[PDB]
């Protein structure tokens, strides 16, 4: 039960991908994706690392590199997205999640984000980061994050990588809605050039298409 260390790798100008891991009953060591988005000296975090140590590591690197850290958002409630919220709260770094995500954190006796994003859409950092509820999928609360300056959509675990043979854990999934929700995102972000899933390799808008088809067959 050793697990690698976090890493952080430039995706393109001002966008870094953070990868970290956890060991999971009946599945093993599992990688997990998140971002650091930069705009003119400012950093915002999309999803936390899957542990405090990795969260700490990630923050230190943001500070070391001189960025002002405006906060983090989580894209659904499960630990792989939110584990670091508590540590972040205690170090007075602002945490965000939607209403529906915060409800499920509390309702599952987890530390809630400090601030709450209301409605289906919200913006963060002067329009640099948009948050959108495409509808039910992986979970009832899942949101995507769109980065218009970069033409990047961070799908979170709402989007499956191309080599996924299925939808992953569907205990809390809305399988029959997922296909429509995926289509909602496809219509809305036809401009998207890079799409980043919650687990696995990044690609283009093809990931949203594959995810859509997976939802169709899972029905
Ligand atoms: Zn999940
Ligand atoms: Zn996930």
């Amino acid at each position: 039960d050793e697990v690698p260390e976090l890493r952080i790798e430039k995706v393109k100008e001002n966008i870094f991908l953070h990868t970290s891991y956890s060991r999971v009953n009946g599945f093993g060591l599992v990688s997990s994706n998140g971002l650091v988005v930069i705009d003119k000296g400012n950093a915002f975090i999309v999803d936390t690392p899957w542990s405090d140590r990795d969260t700490e590591t990630l923050v230190h690197w943001i500070r070391k590199n001189g960025y002002e850290l405006l906060g983090s958002v989580s894209t659904h409630w499960h630990e792989d997205r939110t584990a670091g919220i508590k540590w972040l709260n205690d170090q007075s770094i602002s945490t965000y999640a939607t209403t529906s995500t915060n409800h499920l954190l509390k309702e599952n006796k987890k530390e809630p984000a400090k601030y709450t994003l209301k409605g289906n859409e919200s913006t963060l950092v002067d329009g640099l980061i948009e948050v959108f509820y495409p509808g039910g999928g992986h979970t009832i609360d899942n949101v995507v994050v769109w980065l218009p300056k970069s033409k990047i959509l961070f799908g979170g675990c709402f989007v499956r990588s191309l080599d996924s043979e299925g939808l992953g854990y569907t205990g809390e999934a809305h399988i029959d809605q997922w296909s429509r929700s995926a289509q909602n995102a496809l219509s809305r972000y036809s401009e998207a050039q890079i799409v980043i899933p919650g687990h696995g390799k990044i690609g283009d808008i093809a990931l949203l298409k594959h995810t859509k088809s997976l939802a169709e067959t899972a029905s």
